[PDB]
């Protein structure tokens, strides 16, 4: 249906179905066990910003790679169950929908994944050439498939040349994966999110050395944003001035999973609404601190 | 009395091709992923199905998308639901395979979802005339021992040559399930369920529990890459080496193949040799493919 011109935010990453078993031991290779309890979920980095964006209460679009069959269908089915419009998904005719299994071992709490497989081709820059962009007030992009997203970058920059100030659609990116490849990405966009495992495989050990340590590689004009879990989030922009929020810890720690893609759509949220760096980072925090002591996202409103 | 019936779970096998088996907290990621028509009688519906034996897959499921896979799955096969048990409570069970693809073996981590199982009215009400074998899986014992005794009764009111032959799997070690040896035409007892009664081989397996079946019956005994081995009232231990492919790559169902394919054998009137032989034959086969086309 009809979607108002610089309406909506747009996330382009992975989806993904998580299965997730709780055990009272992990199985020995070859046998037939019962879970306690078994749970389906949507995952992705760019999938989850959606579903909170959704709930922080913005028109929101998802466009990542997915294949015809029952997988896509449940993943589709969440979506819209939050709200998200799914109508930008890049369906493809080879490869399999990501679909990774998680054990959970209810005696110690670890975690065993394995990873969804590598079938799927990625969203190309001649995917999102076929996009009337007309339709977003803020892009977002998970760093994936790094070269391609250039490309996608460049074609945002140049769509804005056109525009005046008002009428120019906002970009971030997210580098949360220790891949040489993303390292790029660094140098686009006007928001830049860095991800503490990034930043600790690069060597610094905190937000702020991250930040002053990073700044250099990112676009003239950008803020470049740093979260470090309970240690709360920094960031800095042209000015050079570090800002900082501390963290909101919940009652009780329950479920951090999705709990940075939560800080990043409630930052990129704040901003879209006119806010300050400074205030959105806050946001970002308080949104994040409250998914903690919640399961899932439903609690988050 | 056409068809063949079996009696057990339908369920989601949910799997992943993995190149070896991951340590607690580790994360390795997949080779491949499909989604699979899992559940012992389902899965021999399956084999019986590609031997070109009409069959009937008989058992409870809750209407949804999932079930609306697992159909398809049945037909594109031709599996007579007729007799399915529908639910309207509790979901499609469902579980994670972890296939080895390294050693086929395969890692099953169930959710069973309460969802009510066949019962014996539910049974109750089934035209046992279209059936010439009722294969049964060990689940909810005192109320199939009910479905058992039903056909028994139905056997006394026909002609030798007109007989409904039963068979019985007993493949989790529970308790409850143990008075199932006592049906049953054949009997098939799992290497698992052996192992924890004491046993170290099939033969041995084989001589202990013969105790416990049906005068007449035949005990079936499988133990993997050993072979298999079988039991009858005349004493002597019967049994098959296996039939190993050069590359082992998945055994998800080898056991459900093996059961299929000495049911099919003995209901073509073979003798318990060239079943058991067959049953190997068919199973080593499969665990050379993934899943089940192919294995003809
Ligand atoms: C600064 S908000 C944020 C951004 C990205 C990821 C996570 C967060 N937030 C939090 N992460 C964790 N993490 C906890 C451990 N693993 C990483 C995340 N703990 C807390 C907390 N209380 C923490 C108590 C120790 C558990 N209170 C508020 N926010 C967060
Ligand atoms: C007697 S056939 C049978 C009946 C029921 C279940 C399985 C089977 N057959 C086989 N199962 C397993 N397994 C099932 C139990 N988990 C381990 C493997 N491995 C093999 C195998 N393995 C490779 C050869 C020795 C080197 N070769 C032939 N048949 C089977």
């Amino acid at each position: 249906g009809l979607v108002p011109r610089g309406s909506q935010i747009l996330c382009v990453g992975l989806v993904v179905l998580d299965v997730i078993s709780l055990v009272d031991k992990y199985p020995k290779e070859d046998s037939e066990i019962r879970c306690l309890s078994q749970r389906w979920q949507r995952g992705g980095n760019a999938s989850n910003s959606c579903t909170v964006l959704s709930l922080l209460g913005a028109p929101c679009a998802f466009m990542g790679s997915m294949a015809p069959g029952h997988v896509a269908d449940f993943l589709v089915a969440d979506f819209r169950r939050r709200g998200v419009d799914v109508s930008q998904v890049a369906w493809q005719s080879k490869g399999d929908t990501p679909s990774s299994c998680c054990i959970i071992n209810n005696s110690n709490g670890n975690r065993t994944i394995v990873l969804h497989d590598t079938s799927l081709p990625d969203v190309s820059a001649t995917d999102f050439e076929k996009v009337d962009l007309t339709q977003f007030k803020w892009i977002h992009i998970e760093g994936r498939n790094a070269s391609e997203q250039v490309k996608m970058l460049q074609r945002i920059d140049a769509h804005n040349t056109r525009q005046p100030p008002e009428q120019k659609i906002r970009v971030s990116v997210e580098v949360e994966k220790p891949r040489e490849e993303l390292f790029q990405l660094f140098g686009y966009g006007d928001v830049v999110f860095v991800s503490k495992d990034v930043a600790k495989h690069l060597g610094f050990q905190s937000a702020e050395e991250a930040l002053r340590g990073l700044y250099g590689r990112v676009r003239k004009g950008a803020v470049l944003v740093c979260a470090w879990a309970e240690e709360g989030a920094d960031a800095l922009g042209p000015d050079g001035k570090l800002l900082h929020s501390d963290a909101f810890p919940p009652p009780r720690v329950v479920d951090t999973l999705g709990a940075g893609d939560t800080f990043n759509a409630s930052v990129i949220f704040s901003l879209s609404q006119g806010r300050s760096v400074q205030e959105a980072l806050r946001f970002g925090c308080q949104v994040a601190g409250k998914k903690c002591g919640l399961q899932g996202f439903d609690g988050i409103v």
